[PDB]
């Protein structure tokens, strides 16, 4: 009530799934309710800002980055701290204000020293805000390794959510796990792991449907970069993308999944047909690597070394696909073309949709009154302009 | 000239279930208000339907035989068994239908064609829309159930081969081809041209390859998902075109599903009508032994063995068609996807209609179409089938 309120005028925003002509109101870094506002403290603005007819949309929210602008997360370096924020800073300029640092398959020990270094912190102008790390790997298939070095795989048989706990370290700054399913004692695993409030993703796995609609009973929530390190869809074997159509599924929850966006992990017609056959689900993610922002070279990606051929990661010396060089905001305008879907469709997918994953949708990922002021200014093209963090300007175009 | 009013009944009409009667005279649908113009205002005869539903009957475009015969075959009265599976077929809601001939050797196709022309519904049948020919001009590393040894190509003089191997295609109605044979674009426009449909199926083509085919004029995919490559995120084959962009601007292409329980699972057949609702054809594709069950039957110059409730072509492990007849294709799809009873019922009958050009005449209850109707319990049960307002089969007489 101590805070000053702040009226963004001449402005179009995305609210309850629609582009409405309103103001955005923010005090204290959350969205206000205007009429509430005068009719109960009987308040106006204390600032106004004229938004010049753009767009208001929440900030983007990508869960699933492994570093970029030179940055490694999957490395023990001396300054673990210092290259998440310099990514933190970075992002700001797509539009991302809140992101999961993701490490890939790795020795136990990098765990060890990167896990503790790396914990929750709110946004601000000094970067978008760490939601906690996304562990990718190292507790998948080694058919569908991808980029993930087969020497560092694992597996739960001996002693199940023991042997993640010593793999892993401590868990406290840990929000998502991406792992097989098929695994022996993966349902243990997946108990364990939620019961924490850490959300399990199926992914890297050669598991067929049934195993996959299995972990979702056992608490899974997310498939990790859908058709990437998977079997494909067959129509008397659906895999994990079945997910998305089955009906064995506990009732009125939502599985959400992860897709690569950049033009290169997925097809159109495959960011049309899940979209079409789910769409509330669908979680951009870049999956970008160190090349991100940095677009040519060698790079590495946990114990791998990645080179970027075109606009095109692989594993150095390999075919292979290594993450991503688009950024979040090169992705939600790949979708929004690739799909033909709305402006308001390709925005949730990129923040009302993590968010809810995560269920942080009443505080990330929409302007609804009492949520967070994270939200990003778009021209029609949803370029980005300029990002906001509680309210503040963090990042403006030049 | 009687006018029929069927009374306490629900009506798919414009994509929903109507609380409205349905009123036929002369073998049409009429439109009730045109009797204010008219001396008698009131029907001849009254029917009370019981609460029941009154849906469009059901068109099966693609249909080998049945209860032990088989269309591609060159007997001594091919009409005879035509006229058989016609008449059984009321029994499974099915007023329209086209008989299907697989890969044959031309001398059957000269012999066969010719007596299964276009012939009109009633008491003694379902109506014959005309021939769906299925081969010869598809690949061999898709053939499926389809003999190697009578394939053809057409780079030799495009279609006039296709003429030669078929013979006459008056009675044709519908073509089944590899669009990535040589010079397919060309036959493509030739049988459109002369009112075929073409379809797409039993071949290896990209995405591109069967967009431009659609270009060409072709408008049907053939029981898709099977016989083709599969749905990829690097090219996604003719499955694709359920989500293309590149086509031609206002075509809605349609795709034939076998919902039989075996050919696709269920999450096949949700995730085609999510992507693409509009163009979804219930086909049976149903082979001889429809109706006779497990043992030795033929598909064309195949031997088939059915060995439980599944067809293979004999001595192998090969999908041969289904036995399922299509109003257990139709049961199957609504519990499968979960969709309306409405989508059910468009999907085997307003959508084959479009995809013939016939939505004026058959698959709706519009004013002006063919009174072919079929009335159905709420799960989807066929308790009686009409044909031009014409009473043609009933489960039972209890009621
Ligand atoms: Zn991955
Ligand atoms: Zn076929």
């Amino acid at each position: 009530a101590g805070a000053r309120v702040l009226q963004f005028t001449n402005c179009r925003i995305l609210r309850g799934g629609k582009l409405l002509r309103e103001d955005l109101w923010v005090r204290g870094g959350r969205i206000l309710d205007p009429e509430k506002l005068f009719f109960e403290e009987r308040r106006v603005a204390d600032e106004r800002r004229d938004c010049g007819g753009r767009i208001l949309a929440p900030g983007f929210i990508d869960v699933q980055i492994n570093g970029g602008f030179g940055v490694d997360f999957s490395q023990a370096t001396e300054d673990v701290g210092s290259g998440v924020a310099l990514v933190a800073r970075r992002i700001l300029s797509h539009g991302v204000t809140s992101f999961c640092p993701t490490l890939v398959t790795s020795p136990p020990e990098v765990y060890h020293k990167v896990v503790p270094q790396i914990p929750v912190k709110s946004g601000g102008p000094h970067g978008a805000g760490v939601l906690g790390l996304h562990l990718e790997g190292p507790f998948i298939s080694r058919e569908k390794r991808g980029a993930h070095p087969e020497a560092h795989l694992r597996s739960f048989e001996a002693d199940a959510f023991q042997d993640l706990l010593a793999t892993y370290g401590p868990l406290d700054n840990v929000r998502i796990v991406t792992l097989a399913p098929e695994l022996g004692r993966s349902h243990e695993v997946i108990r364990a792991l939620t019961a924490r409030g850490i959300c399990v993703s199926l992914g890297h796995s050669v598991a067929d449907l049934r195993a996959a609609e299995d972990a979702v009973w056992s608490g899974a929530t997310f498939i990790t970069h859908l058709f990437n390190a998977m079997l494909p869809f067959h129509h008397r074997d659906p895999g994990i993308v079945g997910l998305l159509t089955s009906d064995r599924l506990p009732a009125g929850r939502c599985i959400f999944y992860g897709m690569i966006a950049d033009g290169t992990h997925t097809n159109p017609a495959a960011l049309r047909i899940a979209h079409r056959a789910h769409p509330q689900g669908l979680v951009l993610v870049t999956d970008a690597i160190p090349a991100l922002g940095l677009g040519n070279g060698r790079h590495t990606l946990g114990q791998q070394e990645v080179e970027v051929d075109g606009l095109t990661a692989y594993v150095a010396g390999t075919k292979t696909l290594s993450g991503s060089i688009a950024p979040m905001d090169v992705c939600v305008r790949h979708f929004l073309q690739a799909t033909g879907c709305s402006m308001e469709s390709a925005l949730e997918a990129a923040s009302l949709h993590p968010a809810q994953l995560l269920g942080l949708e009443k505080s990330k990922g929409t302007l609804d009154f009492g949520a967070d002021a994270d939200f990003v200014v778009l021209d029609d093209s949803l370029h980005v302009q300029a990002t906001y963090i509680s309210g503040e300007l963090v990042w403006q175009a030049d």
